[PDB]
């Protein structure tokens, strides 16, 4: 009724778990509004507002860059940063070769014939276009040009090329996109991967280290050099760029989330208050406490003066 309002916040599947937390917090302060959250990849979630024509309260991508790509000027003006996050291989203790896999050797692990591996949709999911990001990144690492080569450009249509020192991987749009079933299994976001591994369907993942210890997962944790997770190593991360099929370009990057309220937004003044949660001491602890480190002090793209105090500026 007109007494019970409906905050819609369309979110990067990898912040399922926090949202549940954030979702609890906020009804548990304001208890008319219901919290409608919807989970997809960070590009598919933002096209909902950007070409479906449905209408969000609050965005929250996995990669704050492409709130900035997708939705300025149109759909939004600013973004705030909050969290942080990293890449790394998991699996199963009964996933093939569980027992013998380890940092020095995953990518050979991974190579063998019967082992099958698996990402997400890179023009749906950051996590997709990262994950074929710190492959390439691997090659730089252990100086081996065949590491992308040998896993994916020989078991699919997605290839980077190089121009000068950086990669480019040019996507195929998601309908032309061809995958060896024998190696490898793609979703569009990377949380539907995860039933894929729990049924023995595939034995290892590129997923964010948080997601696979909220889901119970074991992992081989990758090169900094590689998991785009610290911002120290942004020359390195830069090095490899992934255009997706809407022409947007993705450049390496340390891995940050965004968060924005929609210029079209319905409940504006309730989303400046979710957005207060996410950013403030409490939200950045539950994103601790589900194993994902918040980006404290949380940051800003421009000025945000209806949330001032609470951001830092640059
Ligand atoms: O936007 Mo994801 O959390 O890389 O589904
Ligand atoms: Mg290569």
């Amino acid at each position: 009724g007109h007494m019970n309002v409906k905050l819609k916040v369309f979110h990067a599947g990898s912040l399922t778990e926090p949202m549940k937390a954030f979702k609890r917090a906020f009804e548990e302060k304001h208890p008319n509004v219901e919290v409608q959250t919807e989970a997809a990849g960070s590009a598919a979630t933002i096209r909902k507002v950007t070409e479906l024509g449905r209408k969000a309260d609050v965005i929250a991508t996995a990669d704050y860059t492409l709130i900035q790509k997708m939705m300025y000027p149109e759909f939004a003006n600013w973004t705030i940063m909050f969290a942080k996050n990293q890449i790394v291989l998991a699996y199963r203790n009964d996933s093939r070769y569980a027992d013998e896999i380890n940092s020095q050797n995953w990518y050979e692990i991974l190579k063998r014939p019967d082992v099958r591996f698996g990402f997400s949709n890179p023009n749906d999911d950051p996590c997709g276009y990262r994950s074929l990001m710190a492959i390439q990144l691997a090659e730089l690492y252990y100086n081996d040009p065949t590491i992308f080569d040998e896993l994916v450009a020989k078991n699919s249509n997605l290839r980077f090329s190089e121009d000068n020192g950086s990669y480019v991987l040019r996507m195929p749009s998601s309908e032309r996109i061809e995958i060896n079933k024998s190696k490898i299994m793609i979703r569009s976001m990377e949380m539907e991967l995860i039933h894929l591994v729990e049924s023995g369907e595939l034995d290892y993942f590129f997923i964010y280290k948080s997601v696979a210890k909220q889901h119970g997962f074991n992992f081989v944790e990758l090169p900094v050099e590689i998991d785009l997770s610290s911002p120290d190593y942004a020359e390195l991360y830069s090095k490899v760029k992934v255009v997706l099929a809407n022409g947007k370009e993705v450049t390496g990057k340390p891995i940050v989330y965004g968060i924005t309220i929609p210029k079209n937004a319905e409940n504006r003044e309730l989303a400046v208050e979710f957005v207060k949660l996410v950013i403030s001491e409490e939200g950045q602890e539950i994103l601790r406490e589900l194993g994902q480190e918040p980006l404290v002090p949380p940051r800003a793209d421009t000025a945000v003066p209806s949330l001032k105090a609470m951001v830092e500026v640059s």
